[PDB]
């Protein structure tokens, strides 16, 4: 019955080597330059060619959703994939291969990353909802400005656990995976209440 | 751990008699005129003076949130209350009486319905999130345009179950309680997917 508002954190062991994750692993950009790191170049979990990264959490049942900020990113993909998807080479990001996606490519939105399913959106998307109903075989996408439906993929027998999926098709342009709401978690609330609480990859550059 | 994105439906047995609920009990307005109905004028669950209505579901544990559309409503209150709150006469809608609220009154937003806690918001709110962390004693409010925090009430020992709470301080102006996202639930998904799916109290009037 209950819809889970997921708290998505990225899995750095899946991330293509050109992706730079925030310290909190909740935002990611593709950087043109290398950061000297501790990370294995080509462990089997890692996407080696497609500039992709997965959420750490997998879902095997139930209803789940999360939201992604994509303003100022010209090329991106969001959605869900099987935990078993192929990671190596020029993987086709299509349902038949275990990927259920929404893409921005060359100023258009494409259902299931298909040049034959251009979605006739009438505004630039800024915050996209990704929705999963596992048993119903449903991956759906929402415009979170007005909570309006964008697309539901053809219904699928997922069979294995699925994970949040992300692709960055352009450089120097971060996406932000919106944390689940937490209220005042961890924060002292004064006797009159806590007002307008505020707690970035936007400042990451290579011109130091 | 998990945040519940609640699907809130109103309880008509709590609603002040001047409130008119949509057929699906997910939106409400205060109407100046009577609708000939089947409803008891003054059952003990019903607010008799404060123009208020509760959600049907109560929460005794965990983290929960829901969202409310309030555009074009000049006077409204949203929040959480104890299931045990007083229903009769001119109840003071304050924490000490079991009400944790955010109010729009006379062009200002007021924390806990207090004329002494005017919130310095810099935009007109359109969609408000109401958040509960029961064990942490937390009722929080969010601006869902950008998922920004507005206010957390002083932390409270709720003790008994709590319910969604709504007040309509003006006439002919509906609030819409946003349904939990459902993807394509109940809807046939064509072989190419389902595109831009669309499924009102805005048309309710007394000039027939
Ligand atoms: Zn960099
Ligand atoms: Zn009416």
């Amino acid at each position: 019955t209950f819809l889970h508002a997921v708290d998505v954190v990225l899995d750095p062991d899946t991330a293509h080597p050109d992706l730079f994750l925030s310290e909190d692993r909740r935002s990611v950009r593709r950087c043109p330059f290398r950061h000297l790191g501790e990370s294995v170049p080509d462990n089997p979990e890692r996407f080696d060619s497609q500039p992709c990264v997965l959420g750490r959490e997998s879902f095997a049942s139930g209803k789940h959703y999360w939201e992604v900020e994509v303003e100022n990113v010209i090329e991106w993909t969001v959605g869900v994939c099987r935990d078993s998807v192929e990671r190596k080479g020029e993987v086709l990001l299509i349902p038949q291969n275990g990927f259920w996606t929404l893409e921005m490519h060359k100023g258009q939105y494409r259902a299931v990353s298909s040049p034959d399913r251009i979605l006739p959106l009438k505004e630039s998307l800024c915050r996209v909802g990704v929705f999963l109903d596992y048993e119903a075989g449903d991956v759906s996408f929402y415009n979170m400005r007005d909570r309006s439906h964008i697309y539901t993929c053809p219904r699928s027998a997922f069979s294995v656990p699925v994970r949040p999926f992300f692709r960055l098709g352009c450089e120097d342009s971060p996406i932000f995976i919106c944390p689940a709401l937490t209220g005042a978690n961890g924060v002292t609330v004064p006797e009159e209440g806590l007002t307008l609480h505020r707690v970035s990859l936007l400042e990451h550059h290579h011109h130091h």
